[PDB]
């Protein structure tokens, strides 16, 4: 290993956010505090003097901004409760309002954190799971944090995926969400703003591993069309991938890379098929240097690989 | 899943101690605190009544005793010392002495730990990783806890071992250990009351998963003889088995029972193939509930069995 890499907790949450090429990664360290590491050019950063926050050790860790202006990541507090660590372009870093709502959650809660598409207003949607082992939406919408809708049961612990896209011939964002049940499927909900939330979930895959990793993005937005990637950590201790392409719809999925035993995994993506795109980045740990992040890379150019061994600080 | 299953933390640390069939379980719930679960003749606690103490969210739980009239319970603080929680019967629970020394080890040890065999005198074994990722002894011979002898390099954050058995042809305790070391090799240490510590470190198996977790038990000391079982998660999500028989020394391996990705074990052992045993006990996580302790069971009259299919409190 490195000295770094050892700062790495072995299946630390991940979390990443990026404009264009753009890139910031978060993860935890082995004494709990969530750092940044960032790629302008090169890859940089992630030490101690990187922190932007400390949370419960084991914490899930989410994030999603608009472009490199507005940022936001999501932990829980030692107590439980939902946190946010904001970043805003001209402020730097501070501590999100989220933490006074005190929403309490399972200690088993994953998190998932988008920012509405299509508008330029600032709207949160995060999703993470009660007590009851129920899936519950939080909103912000310029006037203070409230619960949203409740989209109710599913796998104590299971992972949390969550994208959100704008049909140009609608004049609202959509919404999809993945999650585990009890049963074991991976499963997707789906809201639009003509519909409202869909009473259905639909499976994406059959049987995934208890609490498995879930990652979602979403490219290409157009008319009633969009192209969707999920990914989870399967049994075989490798990320796959599962494909929504317009028409073809949840069509194909297979491996991508392998993993440690119990990985997390995070996804981003820019561009789309008409202008040379997407590209997507995927986040997750293999073992490079023990306890270090590793990276792997799809665009145009090169299609399938491994980019970064390791991140920053290792 | 059952609220009594979501209490115990997902990947969470476990040790056993017995006098035969008479069973201590030790493990981590969601909130960090140590749970005791017990079997006398029937499985019972594990609940919020049944905490001895609280350890750092993650931490390893390592256990040894004599019967069950002295029993030591290994954890790690959140400042990454050493410290451990003591029962004496007559007494009952308390924090010993260990956590006094401060003995700052990496934040990713593990620990293993035996009182010596064949002596009614308290005498103490522990052994972590140290920053610099060596394995360091630890000792209490009834004058306080002092630094015993280090080990050399192993994995930064490799899984350990230890058990403690007396050759009836000999004055003294032998002592072996397992670990991992950086070419991922699994490794045997030995000591030996006549010769102190062999230099020579034995592999036991070629390849492992970076830090798997590591196990292991003796039985049926006799004169220049001893039975020994180590048990690993291997890439297969299964724990494997590597067997130690008099006689022929190391010479079988293979697989026994799936288990959850990165899933920690212990294992404990009673009586011997001459009294109509051995008798094995394994705990683990095999997604039973999703999060509850499961256990293996090895005896002369069915062998290879599962057991207990969810511990208390589950
Ligand atoms: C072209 O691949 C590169 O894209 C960058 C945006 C960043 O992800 C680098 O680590 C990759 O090697
Ligand atoms: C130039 O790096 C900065 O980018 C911002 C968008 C945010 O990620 C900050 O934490 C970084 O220091
Ligand atoms: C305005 O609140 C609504 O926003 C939608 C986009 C969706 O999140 C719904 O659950 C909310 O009730
Ligand atoms: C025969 O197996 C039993 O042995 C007991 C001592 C204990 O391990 C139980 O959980 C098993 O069912
Ligand atoms: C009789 O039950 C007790 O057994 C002791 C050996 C110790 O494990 C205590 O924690 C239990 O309450
Ligand atoms: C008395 O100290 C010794 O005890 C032996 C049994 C062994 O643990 C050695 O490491 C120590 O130097
Ligand atoms: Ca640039």
């Amino acid at each position: 290993s490195t000295p770094g890499a050892q700062q790495v907790l072995f299946r630390t949450g991940i979390a990443a956010v990026n404009s264009t090429n753009h890139l910031r990664v978060y993860f935890q360290d082995v004494y709990g505090s969530i750092r940044e590491s960032l790629y302008e050019g090169s890859w940089a950063n992630g030490t101690e003097k990187n922190v932007i926050g400390n949370a419960k050790l084991g914490s899930p860790v989410a994030a999603t901004s608009k472009e490199l202006k507005h940022i936001r990541v999501y932990t829980l507090t030692e107590g439980n409760t939902l946190q946010e660590f904001a970043y805003d372009s001209g402020t730097g870093w501070y501590n999100g309002g989220l933490g006074g709502a005190k929403f309490q959650v399972a200690p088993y809660s994953c998190i998932a954190a988008v920012f509405l598409a299509g508008t330029d207003a600032l709207q949160l949607r995060i999703y993470a799971q009660k007590p009851d082992n129920t899936i519950q939406e939080y909103m912000w919408n310029g006037d203070g944090w409230k619960e949203g809708t409740n989209l109710g049961g599913a796998l104590p612990g299971t992972g949390i995926g969550a994208t959100s896209f704008r049909y140009t011939d609608y004049n609202g964002p959509s919404i999809r969400i993945w999650f585990q049940t009890d049963d074991l499927k991976l499963v997707q909900r789906a809201y639009d703003p003509h519909k409202g939330w869909y009473p259905d979930l639909v499976t994406i895959f059959d049987r995934a591993p208890p609490r498995t990793a879930i990652a979602a993005t979403s490219f290409g937005a157009g008319n009633s069309s969009i192209y969707m990637r999920i990914y989870f950590v399967n049994s075989d201790n490798t990320i796959w991938q599962v494909c929504w392409d317009h028409g073809k719809g949840y069509h194909d999925k297979g491996t991508i890379t392998p993993v440690i035993q119990g990985s997390e995994v995070a996804i981003i993506s820019w561009g789309s098929f008409a202008n040379n795109g997407p590209d997507l980045r995927l986040y997750f740990q293999n073992g490079t240097y023990i306890s270090a992040v590793s990276e792997w890379v799809w665009n145009r150019a090169h299609g399938s690989q491994l980019g970064r061994s390791a991140l920053p600080p290792a």
